[PDB]
């Protein structure tokens, strides 16, 4: 017997390296020989788990132009060295 | 047309007085006409959300001495009215 | 130098032993010396991080009548048993 | 009018493509007119979130052969419009 599961904000489907995410689902529930089986359907995004501190574009644009680097080099070099300007110019 | 989702750790499912957990569900996905569908099977457990505020004494008090409810009862009642103090004895 | 921050479906401060959420808040930001300040206003929630299976209610009246045990103790009981109701009995 | 709030591990605002997170801050709590102020300082960090979805092949290669994007991009543009194609190739 299927039923409607009404004002679900969130559905949140997590595993190690990553979580799923859909917004306003529509969420159906059944319940069978003990177990729930839950149908949730929406639009989904993808929460990858890494957070990158800022980096000062006078920072990024610095070391390329002293290093000869990429952009996207230079910006994970300064992620790398905690945004020391110094330390990344070293490490290109 | 569905394919299997590996390595999933949990599900929650989120509302506003509450969120359903499945740990370890097993999940089964599909895509039909721009949305996403989940098939989640587990086993359930609820979790409850409660309004976080600050509730005035005296206004626990008058609930409490008009309607003759516990300090528990009148405390919750006033959470769930947002700290309305008619609908709070009104719901007493 | 105040900013407002736009499109905040979500503010969720984690502790040890709870969260809480605050929906669709009010946001503004500013950047002094090196740290950013976030004011997030809106009405809040408080997630305990524990969740319970749930619980026939046959399986409660059950226990409660053959024990009798409050709604309360029946229904932890049967809880502390995973929904075994001659152990849930035999702890009462 | 403010408290101090003491144990928080970790601050995530959340938006639709992104959240920020905020590691061992330091939070001060406020209730005025009924709506709580948190305010909330430490270094953030980004986590951007991105649409989760199925990217038909030959759409890809569509957008890909229309702009001379890379498939990265064109992949993302995608992503971007919900698989809507004309637009995908307008924004690239």
């Amino acid at each position: 017997d299927m039923k409607d599961l009404r004002g679900v904000e969130e559905v949140v489907i997590k595993l190690k390296r990553k979580e799923i995410i859909i917004k306003n689902p529509k969420v159906n529930v059944m319940e069978f020989m003990g177990q729930k089986t839950y149908q949730v359907t929406g639009k989904a995004r993808e929460r990858s788990l890494e957070a990158e501190m800022e980096i000062p574009e006078d920072d990024i644009e610095l070391v390329m132009n002293q290093t000869g680097a990429s952009r996207e080099d230079a910006t994970r070099a300064l992620q790398e060295t905690g945004g020391d300007l110094a330390e990344a110019i070293m490490r290109l």
